[PDB]
């Protein structure tokens, strides 16, 4: 267990009611705990077992053979990544660089929520919806399973986890509404914004 | 409009408590219908308004800026097939011409049942877990998310939805718990084995 | 599916400013193969259906479909680069481009000194242009393949200052090369009825 | 400050690979700009005082000082370069190079190949390269005056395939240039002793 799965950055029930103290706990306690714990024993003996996470993500990002090491260590990283994209009384507009920079992009805020929301709900089955930057540029982008911007070469800035078990207990087949209410109530914009700035 | 939502084979609480007629409401009143309003809206006004089902799978599988279309003409088929695959009182063995190349082809049900849960429960995201005919050979098939044996050259015989909208809201991450109840408990296998000589 | 035009002069006629073993290259060579490289990403593809222009919009958005806009936009650059040429060209607009000029810049000279600036900061491959955008002349500068309609600019003079446009005329020498399309090579018929278009 | 390494062979040690011409261009022309620029663009600013590495990656944190870091990136990796080729150099690596590049490609035919495509598929200016990071050997290729170290990763080998490189020898051919590059120039005893430095 040379990996860990890092504590929330809230109580369990610190979403609620946008997301359930039910779905929080499975959702990290099971789905981000399991990540890990495979994480660990497929690497234990091998040349990544001493390797950061990121540098195990890259290192087999490419090999379709060591699939099941970047499945699981990409998951650890993007679960890691979306707890913190959201907080209570989140949601709203950002300020500042990431506000200016959105509309000097996209034209607007709600140019970007409607870019946002699109591809999270055109992402077909597993998956995760990203705002990045590129080379300066900001980009959404949607991608499969645990695949993820650094291996495209962009900087994660917000993500929002569209697997079923992100939202299933709590909102069923109605993904659109999920997305909207992480929009609405949750995305902090706060961390995307110092990222912009890292 | 074109197609149209089959009716499931038993009553949505027909499957408790293995399989709950809440997830049964969701899964076909939503998900499988939600797929066929798809394919509708898709298909309009196009040269494959005019084709069965499986020509329009066919017609798109190879394309991937048909996959939208794909995605939602596979996702109708693959559903009405699964619902066909369990039945109330279902589980147990195959008798017959399958029970035999089963223990020809694996050498018991037993291992057949240990490969068919290694496949459902070591297929990443979303998908479907296979048994197959191919070249006369009885093989097990996992496919990621739409896909299906068909457009691989392959006959399907028997299949479980693995995802997560599947067994979610009853199983959770309790993946292999839901697969090991599919055959245990729901299992059709007289629907197997007349596809084998069909 | 998509075939590289002539050129619009002899290969020899902006000798000795570019030569004719230059337009040999860049011609036959470059544009050719951006050319057959387009229609080998393209066939069998929605794309195979679409202008070149639909092309360039449909995949500027993509990183995903770089190749396709890379060598869709370079078989555009290169087009409209021929026809910013022509033999005893140079001298300076009439009419309305240079009133415009005279208006924005302040000078021709001042033009030529930003566009020539553009030219030759440009690091790396790229490509030079002046492009009017919301009815304002502005010069602007491209790397590799971009181009300005894919920033809302309607572009009307290129030059291209990827190093195979001049090396074997120039070498090292871009501010030679850009001064001497300049001053003998530009066709500013061309971009005058561009900014009428 | 900074000033121009001398070449490590005679300017016709690589003919009739490279040019003697290329050479005297690539070397005394290019890459004494590089130096040139730099040189007058960290004068009386806080990087005057730092060696070239310090400022390339002071610098590639920023897409704002980039007239300084592409200059100064342009001078390490053209020094590196001229040093990864020899006069009767190619063939193949031994001992420990060769152990590792067979482990991680499957033989040297399987690296060259990699190499070959990622020097062709770079786009624009840039280069190829082999690459050691965290033990484990990969290909990079880099647009512009892009390189490894600013990625985390030791270069072991480049080649490169801006234009200017092979224009006058090859023209369009690059896959013959880099072809020539693996067959005859390349200087393994350069890359094995990084390998282990
Ligand atoms: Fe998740
Ligand atoms: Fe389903
Ligand atoms: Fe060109
Ligand atoms: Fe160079």
């Amino acid at each position: 267990m040379t990996h860990t799965l890092p504590n929330l950055p809230y109580d369990i029930a610190a979403l609620e009611p946008h997301i359930s103290a039910k779905t929080l706990t499975f959702h990290h306690g099971k789905h981000h705990q399991a990540y890990v714990t495979n994480l660990n024993n497929l690497i234990q003996n091998t040349e990544l077992a001493n390797k950061t996470l990121e540098e195990i993500i890259h290192a087999t990002a490419k090999n379709p053979e060591k699939a099941g090491i970047f499945n699981n260590a990409a998951q650890v990283w993007n679960h890691t990544f979306f707890w913190n994209c959201m907080k209570p009384q989140g949601g709203g507009q950002p300020t500042g660089d990431l506000k200016a920079m959105i509309d000097k992009t996209f034209g607007s805020y709600e140019a970007f929520a409607a870019d946002f929301k699109q591809a999270a709900i055109t992402q077909f089955g597993s998956g995760w919806a990203w705002l990045v930057v590129e080379r300066g540029v900001l980009r959404i982008m949607k991608t499969p399973n645990a695949d993820l911007p650094m291996v495209h070469g962009a900087t994660a800035l917000l993500t929002c986890d569209v697997w079923e078990h992100a939202y299933y207990l709590d909102y069923q087949n109605r993904r659109p509404d999920y997305v909207d209410t992480f929009l609405s109530h949750l995305v902090n914009w706060d961390f995307a914004s110092a990222l912009l700035n890292g």
